[PDB]
């Protein structure tokens, strides 16, 4: 499955950051995943779609929320493909977050996740649309 | 990177599970992943090592447990190629499991894990060992 695989490669690239990552490094990412006119959007029902500029903003705010770790986990995702781009639709699609040491807590945020990648070698989003049905903070024993 | 792509594909299988599964499901999933021959070794400073016709058992036996979810996280490992196998190597590696609806905690088991892959067009593991350093339980906020 060609598809699942650029967001195994997407989820590999989130382990490099560092708390020393420049603003270039998410210029760098985002342009690696994201066609020049690509669409972000998040549905909660307040729905709010962002533009390519700041794809690498939203990405980043992520962690200068306090969050470690980013990477998406996808439960059977349905790949099929277009004349224009591929389609990647997951119902049970969930957004995982470690955060900073001090609390040490994990948010794991479910919804559906809709993606359409260009078809063509590099792969790339051209839309992401995740849809949020629950929201999870889990807490350690200790 | 075609190692850390085998564990994409093996948390894949595991996503297949329900609680309706053969144990003729657990042989045609480690006879997917396992060579006939292959050795998997848990280090806690208690070491035990179980041939190929207990992996099956090995891996049920987490489900059996309570577990819904099975899937393992690989940060930042090292592949190497060798004359008989290869080798991937990852000291910050993750076995990360969800409990059931009533208690609904997660189980994050953290240690090194080396894997010894057949170098052929399987990609087959001929070795598992797993180095437990920490073991962390988060329950929810609710």
């Amino acid at each position: 499955n060609q598809t699942d695989y650029r967001i195994f490669e997407l989820n590999k690239r989130l382990q490099n950051w560092t708390e020393e990552c420049d603003n270039l490094w998410w210029d760098a990412f985002t342009t690696e995943f994201f066609e020049d006119d690509a669409m972000l959007t998040i549905t909660f029902p307040k729905r709010y779609t962002i533009g390519r500029t700041l794809i690498p903003r939203y990405f980043r705010s992520i962690f200068e929320g306090g969050a470690t770790e980013l990477y998406y986990v996808l439960k059977h995702p349905k790949e099929a493909f277009h004349s224009n781009f591929v389609s990647l639709d997951c119902d049970q699609g969930s957004m995982v977050t470690q955060h900073g040491k001090p609390m040490f807590t994990q948010v794991c945020v479910e919804g559906r996740l809709y993606l359409e990648f260009m078809f063509d070698d590099m792969m790339r989003i051209k839309t992401w649309h995740f849809s949020i049905r629950q929201h999870r903070e889990l807490i350690p024993r200790s």
